[PDB]
Protein backbone atom coordinates (compact mmCIF):
# COMPACT_ATOMS: atom_id res chain seq x y z
CA UNK A 1 0.00 0.00 0.00
CA UNK A 2 0.54 3.47 0.46
CA UNK A 3 3.74 4.71 1.79
CA UNK A 4 4.07 7.37 4.90
CA UNK A 5 5.45 10.13 2.28
CA UNK A 6 2.40 9.31 0.27
CA UNK A 7 0.33 9.67 3.20
CA UNK A 8 1.39 12.90 4.39
CA UNK A 9 1.25 14.38 0.63
CA UNK A 10 -2.31 13.62 0.29
CA UNK A 11 -2.62 14.70 4.24
CA UNK A 12 -1.04 18.38 2.91
CA UNK A 13 -3.22 18.00 -0.43
CA UNK A 14 -6.53 17.91 1.39
CA UNK A 15 -6.10 19.73 4.30
CA UNK A 16 -3.79 22.80 3.32
CA UNK A 17 -5.08 25.77 0.78
CA UNK A 18 -3.07 25.36 -2.54
CA UNK A 19 -0.55 28.19 -2.75
CA UNK A 20 -0.23 29.07 1.07
CA UNK A 21 3.09 27.46 2.38
CA UNK A 22 2.14 28.27 6.06
CA UNK A 23 -0.73 25.93 5.70
CA UNK A 24 0.96 23.58 4.59
CA UNK A 25 3.47 23.73 7.15
CA UNK A 26 1.09 23.51 9.50
CA UNK A 27 -0.83 20.78 7.74
CA UNK A 28 2.56 18.23 8.53
CA UNK A 29 3.03 19.80 11.78
CA UNK A 30 -0.63 18.51 12.83
CA UNK A 31 -0.21 15.25 10.56
CA UNK A 32 3.61 14.40 12.42
CA UNK A 33 1.74 15.50 15.37
CA UNK A 34 -1.29 13.33 15.66
CA UNK A 35 -1.15 10.86 12.98
CA UNK A 36 2.67 9.69 12.79
CA UNK A 37 5.83 10.93 13.00
CA UNK A 38 8.09 11.77 10.31
CA UNK A 39 11.66 13.48 9.69
CA UNK A 40 10.92 16.89 8.82
CA UNK A 41 12.53 19.28 10.91
CA UNK A 42 9.69 20.48 12.47
CA UNK A 43 8.27 23.45 13.85
CA UNK A 44 10.73 23.58 17.10
CA UNK A 45 13.52 23.80 14.89
CA UNK A 46 11.98 25.18 12.39
CA UNK A 47 11.43 28.80 14.15
CA UNK A 48 15.14 28.59 14.36
CA UNK A 49 15.33 28.09 10.43
CA UNK A 50 13.11 30.87 9.92
CA UNK A 51 15.04 33.54 12.42
CA UNK A 52 18.47 32.65 10.44
CA UNK A 53 16.95 32.59 7.06
CA UNK A 54 15.34 36.34 7.72
CA UNK A 55 18.70 37.45 9.20
CA UNK A 56 20.45 36.69 6.03
CA UNK A 57 18.17 37.02 3.35
CA UNK A 58 19.95 34.62 0.95
CA UNK A 59 19.52 34.79 -2.54
CA UNK A 60 20.78 31.20 -3.18
CA UNK A 61 20.45 27.90 -0.82
CA UNK A 62 21.77 24.74 -1.14
CA UNK A 63 19.42 22.06 0.50
CA UNK A 64 21.09 18.63 1.39
CA UNK A 65 18.36 15.98 2.01
CA UNK A 66 14.66 17.18 0.98
CA UNK A 67 12.80 14.69 2.12
CA UNK A 68 9.16 15.65 1.68
CA UNK A 69 10.38 19.18 1.13
CA UNK A 70 9.30 20.48 4.43
CA UNK A 71 12.43 22.47 4.91
CA UNK A 72 11.90 23.60 1.64
CA UNK A 73 8.82 25.12 1.58
CA UNK A 74 9.90 26.70 5.43
CA UNK A 75 13.33 28.36 3.37
CA UNK A 76 11.43 29.38 -0.09
CA UNK A 77 8.57 30.92 1.76
CA UNK A 78 10.83 33.58 3.09
CA UNK A 79 13.02 34.23 0.10
CA UNK A 80 13.12 37.29 -2.08
CA UNK A 81 12.04 37.72 -4.68
CA UNK A 82 14.17 36.26 -7.26
CA UNK A 83 16.08 34.48 -4.80
CA UNK A 84 16.38 30.40 -4.95
CA UNK A 85 16.86 27.11 -3.44
CA UNK A 86 18.41 24.03 -4.89
CA UNK A 87 17.66 21.04 -2.87
CA UNK A 88 19.58 17.31 -3.62
CA UNK A 89 17.60 14.47 -2.78
CA UNK A 90 19.28 10.96 -3.78
CA UNK A 91 15.87 8.92 -3.02
CA UNK A 92 13.67 9.37 -5.89
CA UNK A 93 10.46 8.79 -4.30
CA UNK A 94 11.42 11.58 -1.43
CA UNK A 95 12.19 13.92 -4.74
CA UNK A 96 8.31 13.37 -6.14
CA UNK A 97 6.86 13.71 -3.38
CA UNK A 98 9.09 17.39 -2.21
CA UNK A 99 8.42 18.63 -5.99
CA UNK A 100 4.68 17.33 -5.58
CA UNK A 101 4.69 19.20 -2.15
CA UNK A 102 6.03 22.65 -3.84
CA UNK A 103 3.92 22.28 -6.75
CA UNK A 104 0.74 22.20 -4.06
CA UNK A 105 2.43 25.58 -1.93
CA UNK A 106 3.03 27.44 -5.07
CA UNK A 107 6.77 27.76 -4.65
CA UNK A 108 7.60 25.46 -7.65
CA UNK A 109 9.30 28.17 -9.17
CA UNK A 110 11.77 29.29 -6.16
CA UNK A 111 12.87 25.83 -6.18
CA UNK A 112 15.09 23.13 -8.00
CA UNK A 113 14.97 19.74 -7.06
CA UNK A 114 17.73 17.49 -7.97
CA UNK A 115 17.09 13.83 -7.75
CA UNK A 116 20.41 11.97 -7.57
CA UNK A 117 23.08 12.15 -4.53
CA UNK A 118 25.24 15.34 -3.27
CA UNK A 119 28.80 14.19 -4.18
CA UNK A 120 27.56 13.47 -7.66
CA UNK A 121 25.92 16.74 -8.36
CA UNK A 122 27.63 18.98 -6.14
CA UNK A 123 31.03 19.06 -8.36
CA UNK A 124 28.45 19.91 -11.35
CA UNK A 125 26.75 23.20 -9.85
CA UNK A 126 29.49 25.64 -10.95
CA UNK A 127 29.39 24.37 -14.48
CA UNK A 128 25.98 22.98 -15.00
CA UNK A 129 23.96 25.23 -12.66
CA UNK A 130 25.84 28.45 -13.36
CA UNK A 131 26.28 28.82 -9.66
CA UNK A 132 29.16 31.12 -8.51
CA UNK A 133 29.18 30.98 -4.50
CA UNK A 134 26.47 29.55 -2.35
CA UNK A 135 25.00 31.83 0.34
CA UNK A 136 23.24 29.49 2.69
CA UNK A 137 23.86 26.09 2.68
CA UNK A 138 21.10 23.44 4.96
CA UNK A 139 22.59 20.14 5.59
CA UNK A 140 19.46 17.31 6.25
CA UNK A 141 20.98 14.49 4.14
CA UNK A 142 22.23 11.22 5.87
CA UNK A 143 24.22 12.36 8.95
CA UNK A 144 27.96 10.79 7.89
CA UNK A 145 27.81 12.63 4.78
CA UNK A 146 27.68 16.03 6.35
CA UNK A 147 31.46 16.60 6.91
CA UNK A 148 32.44 14.89 3.40
CA UNK A 149 30.17 17.06 1.62
CA UNK A 150 31.36 20.36 3.15
CA UNK A 151 34.85 19.77 2.36
CA UNK A 152 33.53 19.15 -1.21
CA UNK A 153 31.84 22.31 -1.40
CA UNK A 154 34.68 23.95 -0.36
CA UNK A 155 36.99 22.02 -2.89
CA UNK A 156 34.75 22.90 -5.08
CA UNK A 157 34.73 26.71 -4.91
CA UNK A 158 31.56 26.76 -3.59
CA UNK A 159 31.94 28.86 -0.34
CA UNK A 160 32.70 32.33 -0.39
CA UNK A 161 33.48 34.38 3.37
CA UNK A 162 29.93 34.90 4.85
CA UNK A 163 28.31 31.04 3.49
CA UNK A 164 26.08 29.89 6.19
CA UNK A 165 26.44 26.43 6.72
CA UNK A 166 23.40 25.46 9.14
CA UNK A 167 23.15 21.47 9.85
CA UNK A 168 20.01 19.56 11.80
CA UNK A 169 20.00 16.82 13.81
CA UNK A 170 23.86 17.93 15.32
CA UNK A 171 22.39 16.07 18.76
CA UNK A 172 19.84 13.34 17.17
CA UNK A 173 21.07 11.17 15.47
CA UNK A 174 23.95 13.64 15.60
CA UNK A 175 27.10 14.25 13.32
CA UNK A 176 30.04 14.18 15.63
CA UNK A 177 32.87 14.67 13.05
CA UNK A 178 31.19 17.33 11.07
CA UNK A 179 30.39 19.04 14.85
CA UNK A 180 33.97 18.28 15.86
CA UNK A 181 36.05 19.46 12.57
CA UNK A 182 33.80 23.00 12.27
CA UNK A 183 33.88 23.71 16.35
CA UNK A 184 37.68 23.28 15.81
CA UNK A 185 38.35 24.84 11.99
CA UNK A 186 39.47 28.38 12.13
CA UNK A 187 37.67 28.80 8.78
CA UNK A 188 34.43 28.43 10.42
CA UNK A 189 32.35 30.70 13.17
CA UNK A 190 30.23 28.76 14.98
CA UNK A 191 27.02 28.80 16.89
CA UNK A 192 25.10 25.96 18.16
CA UNK A 193 21.07 26.35 18.59
CA UNK A 194 19.47 23.97 21.13
CA UNK A 195 16.30 22.88 20.18
CA UNK A 196 14.04 19.24 20.16
CA UNK A 197 13.53 16.96 17.68
CA UNK A 198 10.95 17.05 15.52
CA UNK A 199 7.42 16.19 17.25
CA UNK A 200 9.22 14.87 20.21
CA UNK A 201 9.99 15.52 23.76
CA UNK A 202 14.08 15.16 23.00
CA UNK A 203 16.62 17.55 22.84
CA UNK A 204 18.18 18.59 19.64
CA UNK A 205 19.99 21.15 17.88
CA UNK A 206 20.67 22.92 14.71
CA UNK A 207 24.43 23.82 14.38
CA UNK A 208 25.28 27.41 12.54
CA UNK A 209 28.92 27.48 10.50
CA UNK A 210 29.60 30.34 8.63
CA UNK A 211 32.42 30.04 6.37
CA UNK A 212 35.04 32.71 7.38
CA UNK A 213 37.80 31.94 3.67
CA UNK A 214 41.00 30.08 3.90
CA UNK A 215 43.16 29.39 6.77
O1 LIG B 1 18.67 11.84 3.20
C1 LIG B 1 18.33 10.66 3.44
N1 LIG B 1 17.67 10.20 4.54
C2 LIG B 1 17.24 11.13 5.56
C3 LIG B 1 18.41 11.83 6.28
N2 LIG B 1 17.80 12.37 7.55
C4 LIG B 1 17.65 11.58 8.61
O2 LIG B 1 17.96 10.38 8.59
C5 LIG B 1 17.01 12.05 9.83
C6 LIG B 1 16.71 11.19 10.89
C7 LIG B 1 16.06 11.59 12.03
C8 LIG B 1 15.81 10.60 13.15
C9 LIG B 1 15.86 11.07 14.44
C10 LIG B 1 15.59 10.19 15.47
C11 LIG B 1 15.30 8.88 15.14
F1 LIG B 1 15.06 8.01 16.19
C12 LIG B 1 15.27 8.41 13.87
C13 LIG B 1 15.52 9.29 12.83
C14 LIG B 1 15.71 12.96 12.22
C15 LIG B 1 15.99 13.83 11.15
O3 LIG B 1 15.62 15.14 11.31
C16 LIG B 1 16.69 13.42 10.01
O4 LIG B 1 16.94 14.37 9.10
C17 LIG B 1 18.67 9.65 2.39
C18 LIG B 1 17.74 8.65 2.04
C19 LIG B 1 18.11 7.78 0.99
O5 LIG B 1 17.30 6.77 0.67
N3 LIG B 1 19.28 7.95 0.39
C20 LIG B 1 20.09 8.95 0.74
N4 LIG B 1 19.81 9.83 1.70
CL1 LIG C 1 12.37 18.60 6.26
CL1 LIG D 1 8.20 20.21 16.40
MG1 LIG E 1 16.65 16.34 9.94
Amino acid sequence: GDTKEQRILRYVQQNAKPGDPQSVLEAIDTYCTQKEWAMNVGDAKGQIMDAVIREYSPSLVLELGAYCGYSAVRMARLLQPGARLLTMEMNPDYAAITQQMLNFAGLQDKVTILNGASQDLIPQLKKKYDVDTLDMVFLDHWKDRYLPDTLLLEKCGLLRKGTVLLADNVIVPGTPDFLAYVRGSSSFECTHYSSYLEYMKVVDGLEKAIYQGPS
